[PDB]
């Protein structure tokens, strides 16, 4: 068996074809086993609607998740990723830095 803790990155992107659109992204990478729970949060509450969730693997024992959706941030709001995995004894919460 092998188990690997995911790396978690949270960041925002505008598609170059429509620069007015802003997306909040969470790249959850290099994890094993594949079983996992991943949420975006706004001021601590779960965002129910996330339009994209794209899973892949490299080696048979290494998975990658891109989880992202359109959003309209303000300076007041705090956004975060919340990840549960068997390698994590407590849910891991990674805050979005608004400059990223």
């Amino acid at each position: 068996m092998i188990q690997r803790t995911p790396k978690i990155q949270v960041y925002s992107r505008h598609p170059a074809e429509n620069g007015k659109s802003n997306f909040l992204n969470c790249y959850v990478s290099g994890f094993h086993p594949s079983d996992i729970e991943v949420d975006l949060l706004k001021n601590g509450e779960r965002i129910e609607k996330v339009e994209h969730s794209d899973l892949s693997f490299s080696k048979d024992w290494s998975f990658y998740l891109l989880y992202y959706t359109e959003f309209t941030p303000t300076e007041k709001d705090e956004y975060a990723c919340r990840v549960n995995h068997v390698t994590l004894s407590q849910p891991k919460i990674v805050k979005w830095d608004q400059d990223m």
